[PDB]
């Protein structure tokens, strides 16, 4: 590959394909949709390492996973907040007259 004859070039790209979706959804306020997106990628990552009998390979996973989760927790919280906020800032409910 690049400055090295090793690397987990496989389960990494696949997980990346999903990441994008989650992002494109976040912008559209489709948090929920994104939330899952991460749940899948992560699940697949955790399994990858549970398959590879190499050390380095496992590392590239334990690292990529971190974020895959860091965003999940960030999005989730960013949702429960909007659920109440948005509903407030959004024109809805009872009116004056």
């Amino acid at each position: 590959g690049s400055s090295g004859s090793s690397g987990m070039e496989g389960p990494l790209n696949l997980a990346h394909q999903q990441s994008r979706r989650a992002d494109r959804l976040l912008a559209a306020g489709k948090y929920e949709e994104a939330i899952s997106c991460h749940r899948k990628a992560t699940t697949y990552l955790s399994e990858a390492m549970k398959l590879t009998e190499s050390e380095q390979a496992h590392l590239s996973l334990e690292l990529q996973r971190d974020s895959h989760m860091k965003q999940l927790l960030l999005i989730q919280e960013r949702w429960k907040r909007a659920k109440r906020e948005e509903r407030l800032k959004a024109h809805s409910g009872p009116s004056s007259g």
